[PDB]
């Protein structure tokens, strides 16, 4: 009934991610969804732009990050995701380093805790697809997420700015929030609250 | 009989529109009730001939049609029959809907098994449609009209046991186009190729 819910969230949060780099691309029709095919590495993806993303890539555009994870994969091993696409670095890799703060926090009486993670974003540019998956991929590794220990709770991404990105644990980041990107040198920190 | 499974190759193999959130109103057009459209750069004439009859008396919106030519006229309007369904509500990977399509032949001539799936986009999809993208892959895979798979049938298998069934013998017959199915119903597809 509801654990059949966390089973779904734990296969997928804890399955395959993929992560391509200085990827081209043009955005064609797949049905009514506009889709980004391409063969990195020696597998087949297709990016389906369903958010912010959906009407960016009408030319042929270089240069290119992807971050994508398995919604599903078709007959001939080409795997469908939702949006991920991010501009890749300007800089070198230790010029954009970025290692913010995660701090996980569960705030119950005699079963708390408060725990500094360590957390780093290769990207200048970051999809809150990509800090979702790796936040609770690393949730469920060392805080058993999803496994009858943690089951509902939040992430809150802290700009510099004080603006803050809230995700809900209880269900899937919405797929039209794939899409939207962050300035990783922006981030002032991660907080996650588990219950 | 060779003339007839190349009428179905040419049919299922041909082309196919989707239209998207569309509006419109029946009107006459000789013995039946039709709907007219004009989206993209393309003109349409829908014919109701089944349960979408009188469907659409009153103007009725957000609309998905699928259509598939039975004729083009003078002026270039494709003639298509039915096939109109209510738009999607959610996502297309929400509750993803990817249920078994199993596809057959145990004979003389074959003997295999092949268990993939059809990803259902829509949450309220017309049996035309399910009909037509089946035969169209059946086709392009198992290579249906084109030689040894000249009949068959297409099984529906809903979750509550009920079932569509379809004879790969003839095209889809035309009152039944208008059969709208719940995709998130349908338990497993099931096609035997003879």
């Amino acid at each position: 009934n509801r654990l059949y819910d966390t089973n779904k969230l734990h296969q997928y949060y804890s399955g395959p991610s993929y992560e391509l780099t200085n990827v081209s691309g043009q955005s064609q029709g797949y049905y009514d969804s506009n889709v980004l095919l391409f063969n990195q590495q020696n597998q087949k993806f297709q990016v389906f732009l369903l958010g912010k993303d959906e009407n960016k890539y009408k030319e042929k555009t270089h240069g290119l990050d992807v971050f994508a994870v398995p919604e599903l994969v078709d007959l001939d091993g080409r795997i469908f995701s939702v949006s991920g696409v991010t501009k890749k670095n300007v800089k070198s890799i230790f010029e954009s380093l970025r290692t913010p703060n995660l701090l996980v926090k569960k705030i119950d009486d005699k079963d708390g805790f408060s725990i500094d993670e360590f957390f780093f974003i290769q990207k200048e540019e970051v999809s809150l697809k990509e800090l979702d998956f790796k936040i609770r991929k690393l949730l469920i590794k060392k805080y058993k997420l999803y496994e009858g220990s943690a089951d509902k709770g939040r992430i809150v991404i802290n700009m510099k700015d004080e603006n803050k990105y809230e995700i809900d644990l209880s269900d899937k980041l919405d797929f039209e929030r794939m899409a939207d990107v962050i300035n990783s040198e922006q981030i002032k920190n991660i907080e996650v609250n588990l219950k």
